[PDB]
């Protein structure tokens, strides 16, 4: 019926897996264990080879660069007034290294094993509910093959749309583990799936029960400006818009509405699993957005089902023939073991006494005795053995090892410019793009101090019914300037949930990309190439103090600030900050 | 890039190259493949005057 739908959908996958089920365990079938099935008639000793890693493994060391220490961002509609307690856009790890270590195997890998993942804190768990920014790590999934396929139409990144709304990986009798947290359920999903055993079962491990867990279908959402035919039966509804200069003002000829999201009833029916039945109800998560993103590889391919294999393919012929040379010999090492000279010796079979070692020379009784018309040898001379020195394989296998050497090779140079990073680094800051919904866009915690003016205070905007006459700053007191005063203050509206398209705030994040900006940059990156282009006047080293001055210690970091430019100021300072600094008698 | 005999267009590239440099190589394995993974009795051979 129409309840299938997404099956098909996911089952295209088991109609774009055809062999690259079977063929993507190839990937690192060459690098862990046997020669598989090519063979017929196969010979001994089975499963150690190796010598593959190092290419996927040493050229990870080009992927550290990455540490990329950023904050303290420009830009206008952005306040830097509370930019004190504002460090919590930057990093959320911050208190935690193991979240900067975390990439491990899984995220540098693409080829040995599945790609890596991440995961940012699901939604207020009540861990450290004070302060602004709180966010630790957990592992990215495991490899799993290639059963586990993240596919629509396997192009955009961190979705913008619904799908792969499976999310799967297997676990182990504990493996159930926290989903426990709230209803206990059965503890039992109970579907039932295939998998490619080939049908056999020759091995181990018969387990069952394969479960999952989904998020909705298809999850569409517009805004949907709302207009439509008033008298003419109107089916259907309200259809939804693109350009918007023909429906402008329908004053005249429309109605007055005033309608802005109504729907509140259903749409697709889906439910959640199965072929044969569906059984839940009452299942909604939170808010809803998709801060969640599962990392992607990027290559252009040329047909159908998504599929790019590692750099590296070329494993197999130069190592097969290795294996050959010993294989050669290790089948023959019995057939050639070190035997006997012939004929003149008389020996032939003889008493039991004698394999006590013979170190005395004289033997047992040889004889010339035969048969025969006359005296002539015919051959009883030149054949014992005869080596044939392998020849072709000389520089079959110089090829064959120049040739898979190949695999280590990315931007071959000297030294200096022309930059070796890899191309897989490179879509590495996309990956510190990877949320499209970060922005400032929901801002629930962290955002600031007071919520809508603490939604108590903004009552001094009705203090206006106050008679006689507002007056500015007298009786300075002692007091004075201190902070955490109201009296005379303008303010209106109020901030909560962000803001409808308005500005005054904006994501203090990312800019990464070249090495363009700069607060105190290469000053740190030192000598690496030349060293210091200004040199210095007799006005002009007080324009130094930007060059050097970096960070932390104690505090210590005092340095000038707090004395000597107040009364007059010679110098200025960068973006002076000061909610207030001199007093005058 | 573009340009041709007709107006058909096949793009030129650096690559095109692969023809007769690689394919001997492909052909070598005629010599070996066949008398290396078959078992031809290859041995010390003698002494079976009859039988």
């Amino acid at each position: 019926e129409s309840i299938l739908s997404r099956f098909d959908a996911d089952w295209t996958a088991s109609d774009e897996a055809r062999r690259e089920a079977k063929n993507d365990l190839f990937f690192s079938r060459v690098s862990q264990w046997d020669d598989w099935l090519s063979q017929y008639t196969t010979l001994q000793y089975r499963g150690q080879f190796d010598v593959v890693r190092p290419v996927v493994r040493k050229l990870v060391s080009e992927m550290r660069q990455n540490p990329i220490d950023v904050l303290y961002r420009p830009k206008d509609g952005a306040r830097p007034d509370a930019a004190d307690v504002l460090m919590g856009m930057y990093r959320t790890d911050m208190r935690h290294n193991t979240a900067k270590i975390a990439v491990n195997i899984a995220v540098r890998e693409q080829i040995e094993a599945g790609v890596g993942a991440w995961r940012l804190v699901t939604d207020y768990e009540d861990q450290s509910p004070t302060s602004n920014n709180q966010v630790i790590r957990r592992e990215p999934i495991h490899s799993a093959c290639s059963h586990v396929i993240w596919d629509s139409n396997s192009k955009l990144m961190d979705k913008s749309d619904a799908r792969h709304c499976t999310v799967i990986h297997s676990m182990s009798q504990n493996g159930w583990e926290d989903f426990a947290e709230k209803y206990d359920l059965d503890a039992d999903d109970i579907p039932s799936f295939q998998n490619p055993n080939d049908w056999v079962f020759p091995w181990l491990t018969q387990d069952t029960i394969q479960i999952a867990e989904f998020y909705e279908v298809v999850e569409k959402k517009e805004t949907a400006f709302i207009y439509q035919d008033p008298v003419t039966g109107e089916p259907v509804s309200y259809f939804k818009r693109d350009i918007k200069d023909v429906i402008d003002d329908l004053a005249d000829s429309g109605f007055i509405k005033i309608a802005e999201r109504q729907i509140k009833r259903r749409r697709v029916y889906k439910s959640i699993i199965t072929c044969t039945a569906v059984l839940k109800d009452k299942q909604l998560i939170a808010g809803e957005h998709i801060p969640i993103v599962p990392v992607f590889g990027e290559w252009g391919f040329v047909e159908d089902k998504e599929v790019y294999e590692g750099v590296v393919r070329l494993t197999k012929d130069g190592q097969r023939l290795r294996n050959m040379i010993m294989s050669f010999n290790a089948d023959i090492v019995a057939r050639t073991p070190k035997k006997k000279p012939f004929f003149w010796p008389e020996q032939i079979a003889g008493f039991e006494h004698m394999y006590d070692g013979n170190d005395d020379y004289p033997y047992y009784l040889l004889n010339r005795t035969d048969e025969n018309s006359g005296d002539l040898p015919t051959q009883p001379l030149a054949y014992y053995e005869n080596p044939e020195v392998p020849q072709a394989n000389a520089y079959m296998l110089e090829a064959a090892t120049s040739a898979v050497k190949e695999v280590a090779t990315l931007g071959v140079d000297t030294e200096a410019v022309n930059g070796g990073q890899v191309a897989f680094d490179t879509v590495n800051q996309l990956n510190m793009r990877a949320d499209l919904e970060t922005y400032v866009f929901q801002d629930n915690l962290a955002t600031a101090m007071r919520r809508d003016g603490e939604i108590y205070q903004s009552i001094v905007n009705d203090i206006y019914d106050v008679p006689r006459n507002v007056t500015i700053t007298l009786e300075d007191g002692s007091e004075k300037d201190v902070q955490l005063m109201a009296e005379v203050v303008d303010l209106a509206t109020g901030e909560k949930q962000v803001l409808n398209d308005i500005r005054g705030r904006y994501e203090c994040y990312t800019d990464v990309g070249p090495s363009f900006q700069s607060m105190k940059q290469q000053n740190r990156a030192e000598i690496l190439e030349l060293l210091g282009k200004t040199p210095q006047g007799t006005p002009e080293y007080q324009l130094l103090l930007l060059q050097y001055f970096t960070l932390l210690d104690g505090k210590g970091v005092e340095m000038m600030r707090d004395y000597a430019n107040k009364q007059l100021i010679q110098m200025g300072v960068k973006k002076p900050e000061t909610p207030e600094e001199q007093q005058w008698l």
